[PDB]
DNA sequence: CGAACCTGGTCTTGACTCCATTGCCGGATTTGTATTAGACTGGCAGGGTTGCCCCGAAGCGGGCG
């Protein structure tokens, strides 16, 4: 719960602004945020950790 | 077969107690209203990034009495 990022909250995008292209994995993501650990619900790609 | 009983209540009567219920009556408190004389004279201030769809409004190029 700590080394977690989350691009959602003040100043940041809410669900129903959040576009489908900001929840993908560009490629500079390798070494910086992990490709695989997100929530599975309606948050995917909005939460990840380092 | 009758006498006398004592006991199931049935009901009343009177005397006494207690207790609410207004009734003043005065003080406490509670709520409303008014009044303060130097001068003072035009607001902060914030957010906001989806996308698509339908429709209505404002405007610009096009011709015309």
């Amino acid at each position: 719960h700590k080394r977690r990022l989350s691009a959602l909250g003040p100043g940041g995008l809410s669900r129903e602004r959040a576009g489908l292209e900001v929840r993908d994995v560009h490629p500079s993501h390798y070494g910086r945020m992990c490709p695989i650990e997100t929530p599975e619900g309606p948050n995917i790609g909005l939460i990840g950790s380092l």
